[PDB]
């Protein structure tokens, strides 16, 4: 009969290529292996779970992309395939390869080709790789019928477990020639869209309880839903909704609240608003009259034994420099907070003396006030902005200073986003955030009261001070138990999807624990009101770039 | 025999399995008809329920409709396929003894029957379970529907088995023990099959019947309360009674009060403010505002978000008050507010009458008038008709010397709206409420160890499930009448902990004020819907 | 009927036994496979372990893993054999009474699960143990690996069986009695062989799970204290602690004081 | 049943296109003057590496280019292969051909045509080459199929040894018809990817040591490696990590430390 | 760039690095401190100087050592590709040691922060212009 | 093989006469925060522990290397206390000098082995010096 080639079904599978990798003895050699499990389970072949081609991920080509930059890259796992995903939670382990389905979304004026390979298992994926000189095959993006590349399941071990695969093939579509599209104008991308079916000798061997935890560090698309941007969730340096996220050209560096995939934090601090409480430390004020004086605490980096975390820094004490201030002018920015002044040996708080206090990291204390950049050799300090008739002088002391805080601003209009990327602390041997391509790492704001203005509300009567922190709480609460050290293969990011009411932006979630758009150079403030729902995608590598179509 | 060998096994079919395979073929091919896997010829856990000896023969305890849900691999695969039909095997285990005694019904009961009381179970075609009974009790349910299958979302009419007593449990001891527990198993018949698959994007449940949102960490590790946010280390029961409204959410998407649940801050900006003597150097601020003046707050204009609802204790002089709520804050007049320097104090906040006169403490939100007093002495102080305050979220306890005053609050300091369910003890069930180690003023320096006990101040419910609540409704998620009940597991014992449809939290402790340490706490695991009447657990290490 | 007589029996096997032993052929010919020997068709002593009426159903109690050192007569051929493969039978065997109530779980969790209080075992393929049952309940572990055989020394991944209460231990009297034992029963299974013979001075358990340094003179003949050099006769309990760091070793290669043990 | 020309197999070659400089006298007389260094090496047709292509050189043709400008050089070596230059470390001989996959990255809205010629050995390759009076096949820019041609060896030795080939052919890529893009604009260039294959007649001789001269003294592609320009690698003036290349439009002239590809130098100073 | 070419110690006999087509010379650029800065490194405020070399080290001890003589005939090239984060470009080698790159008269300073990949095509004509686009 | 570079460790000279005084470096291990691998000693360091020596006395078995002081405010070298400086390790640097193995309570100090005129005695000072080192002897003849 007759099919004109431009509508497929989903049982059809077009034009088969099988670059080298493809051989009968090698299923042979497969089917019989995974009977370790006992009989196969899931294998028959008139399902139509495992008949059709289903969605798996589509990802865009653009004319901008060079010869052998990777676009689309995935291991050996039942998550290829959405109802294979599913039964993966059912099951205990699996053995077998799978049929990958492409389709090009382009007429017959482009022009450009795709590589397409099979990566076998031991093989380091990374910047150095060359794709083209493995056995591959080549598709033009004027390709009407769809092309499957079949990945078979090559492996040193019998079967895979779903906990612990091991060394699993990889399937890599990266770009063997230029995208042309010789017209000029806007249109400068098209879409390729991955099709996923089980192969013929794919199977499952045991049984496990549903969703029974597992060694592969679970996929990090629980942690981050819809509602953490427009309704609850919270920041790191302050406790209030994310009303935006802001892109930093040039990059950041937060390692107080920070925790990386692989469990882990650099720095003290542990993810719960308290309270700020330290016992050894001097205090001591200017002028020869102990009436309407400023406060002056001090203690050295180490001196917070009771600390379990790190040394460094007391439990909650802000990564803020110390911004220098004399007189009745208060200072512009900083990290002020309601508190007081004890003194040790089963003491109580001092009655007289309860104020605002300003909390920083100096250099050179008590004479030139200097603000520091680096944890190592500093000293805490903390003195208040206010006047307290007042002051104690005895060598141990501490404070109680509550966790939220805000923003001091002597005349408070407009001002800046608070703080800078000049102005945070980092403790030595801290990763770095860079820019990679046009991905620039962004940053999540709030609206934060100010000691200028209480009314600092989101409406008329001047702008807001948008107080600004790394990733958000809700985050750090989920990722400071669980360990991702095998959910996302490193130089890529776990991309989300956020569906605006005008349009949509890629957000994806690297190593480091930092997030990264594709907005580019812009400071544009993105306000998060019309935001619906969250989608997540999936791994994504770091060439391919993040869409900002925004209305 | 049930090992993991080869086997020659028995999956035993169903009366009408001739018809529901043949008419279900109006899906198309069946799907996940195959009689040599793993997830069809074996029994799986499906339910438990208690069954007490305290229960009327014939009285219903376990009551389930066919479904998919039924069985932990079929509902797995019901989230790709949209439609299914075919019967289901149930096999009930008891734990029982051999000094118990009594039998249970267990019967397919057809469609277009009610389920209670007035049903009886005796007179179907049924099968007997012991309390004593080794081999465990199998019985067969089939598909009797009226249409050709089940699509997942809207089943139809289904068949309903019903467990009920046949002779009640008897107890030769005496006391102590008066319960028992029998396990429902549930395994796929012959004749069950999906048709018409569908993406998994499509979802039916999204109501955990109130179970996801609490889970093991919540306990032994981060989790808040509705006061403060103390980390919680225990439950204290109180016998008689309580009553708490302003983070407590019920089941529904309402609640009956102010503060939405987040710790930021509270601010106001509309109330009258004095000061006591002649003398304007070293006084106590004193602010006052009526009940319903709050424009700005949009849920409830009775108090500004993040008040305290407690009463206000009356003091004067130097004297540091026993109990009660004090934050940081600081006094800031009207028309673009810029505060005053020179006063920013501790302030204890609360509920009075008669301000600023002879001020007594308040049981109703009604009539009454909120009352902010500093506790420390300021140089300043202001007597303007507009102003207002802002004082931080997070609160300590404010207290004349050390020791250990009680836990805070006590069950009749407690403010209510008018209009407020209250928790009851039913049974010999009681209310729990959540402690938390909180910060005081007579001793900064409150870690938990030696130099008296720490002071403990206990909220409501946690914050997660207020937070994981107010999104979702959970109108029919629990069936009234019973609670919802988790199952924690200490290193020496194990509790069943329960949640109504008001909210509340509830153990069998009894008639006992005695808290409960979650220091030895491990895992928690859901359990279900179970009735009131149903003692929970209390075989704790002691 | 397990007498010591010519016996007709049944070596039940597993599900995975026509891959087991042809995938094993990589160590060459299956040794010490003969289902006549009274080694391979009796149950022999394993391990015990108390199930008290103080555990939350679904608690581990038992957790082993797929090795030789689980029957007495594998891990004594396992000192020649320097690899094996197939799977392995366990028998549960409880103490109980006519008055205690509560049911057990009995599963093989395959690998690349945890195992711990997350796990559910009640919904894995498993079998019910009774706390009254006269006749054992057998459970069959398949020999379900990643690899073709497991070297002694080094057995990579290997299956592990999980013993959880399914119905908690319920006591109508009271106090007094408020624990139970339980005795697992380990024989091998059809399909398990040893391969690749090695000499025996070759040994990888070296640890005693300190065990054969406490034999029975230590207490009724021979032994001294850290004290004195004297004879023990006694132990005397001490409720509240005490602390002793003079010639009291730890379990690690380490102490905190002087006095070297002499 | 068919295979859409859009997708290719690696080891389809495509539209074979032959050249007169590609004979059987040729290959006759190089396997039976190829057979002195003994029985062929590597000469089994089922291996992976002698059936599939693999990349050798991707280059940009762009319409500023005029006719006989060439594009592509290739010498004939078996460094140009990724798996001959790894058999080359232990066989002390290679001769025979290699064939060449030219795909052309382009539309049938553009215009113009590549030209494809085997230079014998002896001649000088740059600008002023005529490569459309030798023996050549024109390969369109709306070509769909991939177009492969056959090197022979033309050699004057007898075989070609590891460390001194000796003289071989060159493969040359030049503009035979201007690529015009009707359109007009700055998307005016596309691309054309080379793969390699070793072909039937290609083996290699007499088998040696790899502990003999190595692959850092038959030819400096190790000299260049990744982690010397990056973070590794020094200059031969400062003793600083190499972070940029500065180039120098007049001319320079470095004696000191400098060594050419002769083993000497002209300066006064170890290489240290 | 300290090492101007206008003031470089020449013995008499060395040969001369010339540009040949749009090919131009390049001298592989490192940050040297200074005695007006001796914090100076590389994104410093102060500013960055550079000191260039003619070859890099490795590739000078490695010359020393062994004899490529029947490897480049006089006027070829041995050609590496260098690719980065955004383009790719090409160096060459030349029989007197010279590294060889085709910006025409750029004089621009390559940034050489993102490179990832270095392989060898082979030997090329010199009178041949090497592939060069950063983007 | 780079050089050793620090910012702010203090600087001083003893006595009060400044002809002919020997110049004294030191800065505590765990703050210097210049390498991105540990902080506790600045990159080139060498693993060597401080013999003491005073007077015109060169020590021995030492890693001597040359140097100069800058101020950090600039960055800029002082012109006259260049000299071979002697880099190791040392316990205790206002009093006694002592030789030191473990890094956790030592400090990095460093001190010339010649007479250099005048000398900073700047606190927040820096010190550099180059990558390579020779060997402090006090005479002509070697030593193991």
């Amino acid at each position: 009969a007759s099919v004109p080639g431009t509508t497929t079904d989903g049982m059809d599978p077009g034009v088969v290529a099988t670059t080298s990798v493809v051989t009968a003895e090698n299923s042979s050699a497969s089917i019989a292996t995974a009977g370790i499990g006992g009989p196969p389970q899931q294998v028959d072949q008139q399902e139509t779970w495992r008949t059709n081609f289903y969605y798996n991920d589509v990802f865009t080509w653009s004319v901008a992309d060079a010869p052998g930059s990777i676009l689309y890259t995935v291991q050996h796992s039942p998550q290829n395939n959405p109802f294979t995903a599913v039964l993966s939670q059912m099951y205990a382990g699996w053995a077998g390869g799978m049929q990958f389905r492409f389709i090009v979304a382009g007429s017959g004026v482009f022009g450009g080709r795709l590589v397409a390979a099979v990566i076998p298992p031991g093989i380091e994926i990374g910047p150095g790789l060359e794709v083209r000189q493995f056995p591959h095959v080549v598709i033009d993006a004027r390709s009407l019928e769809p092309v499957t590349i079949t990945m078979p399941d090559l492996r040193p071990n019998m079967y895979h477990p779903t906990g612990d695969p091991g060394l699993v093939p990889t399937l890599v579509l990266s770009v063997y020639n230029n995208l042309i599209n010789p017209f000029g104008g806007s249109t400068s991308a098209i879409q390729v869209t991955v099709e996923t079916r089980p192969s013929e000798d794919f199977e499952f061997v045991m049984i496990r309880a549903p969703s029974s935890k597992t060694v592969d560090s679970i996929s990090p698309a629980g942690l981050l839903t819809t509602p953490v941007l427009t309704g609850v969730g919270n920041d790191n340096r302050w406790n209030g909704q994310i009303v935006g996220l802001q892109p930093v050209p040039g990059g950041f560096s937060t390692c107080n609240r920070h925790w990386n995939l692989n469990g882990s934090t650099y720095g003290w601090s542990s993810p719960r608003f308290a309270d700020i409480d330290h016992r050894r430390g001097s205090a001591s004020y200017p002028g020869n009259n102990a009436t309407n004086v400023l406060q002056f605490w001090y203690a050295n980096a180490g001196s917070a034994i009771d600390n379990p975390i790190s040394q460094v820094a007391p439990d909650g004490f802000p990564d803020m420099s110390f911004v220098p201030f004399n007189g009745p002018g208060i200072p512009a920015a900083g990290w002020v907070g309601f508190g007081a002044i004890w003194n040790s040996n089963s003491g109580a708080p001092n009655v007289t003396t309860v104020q605002a206090y300003e909390l920083g990291f100096a250099t050179g204390a008590p004479g030139n006030l200097q603000p520091t950049t680096n944890t190592s050799g500093s000293q805490t300090v903390a003195k208040s902005i206010y006047a307290v008739v007042t002051g104690t002088a005895q060598n141990p002391a501490g404070l109680f200073v509550m966790a939220s805080g805000v923003i001091s601003t002597p005349s408070a209009n407009a001002i800046t986003y608070t703080p800078q990327p000049d102005r945070i602390v980092t403790t030595p041997g801290t990763p770095a955030a860079a820019p990679v391509g046009k991905n620039t790492p962004i940053m999540f704001a709030s609206v934060v009261r100010r000691t200028g203005d209480v009314n600092a509300t989101a409406g008329s009567a001047n702008g807001t001070q948008y107080g600004t922190g790394s990733q958000p709480l809700p985050v750090t609460i989920g990722l400071s138990l669980n360990n991702y050290s095998s959910a996302l293969m490193p130089g890529q990011f776990f991309v989300w999807q956020l569906t605006f009411a005008s349009g949509f932006m890629e957000i994806g979630l690297s190593v480091d624990g930092y997030f990264y758009a594709g907005t580019g150079a812009s400071t544009t403030l993105i306000d998060l009101t019309e935001l619906i729902d969250v989608r997540p995608v999936g791994p994504r590598p770091s060439k391919s770039t993040l869409v900002f179509n925004l209305g």
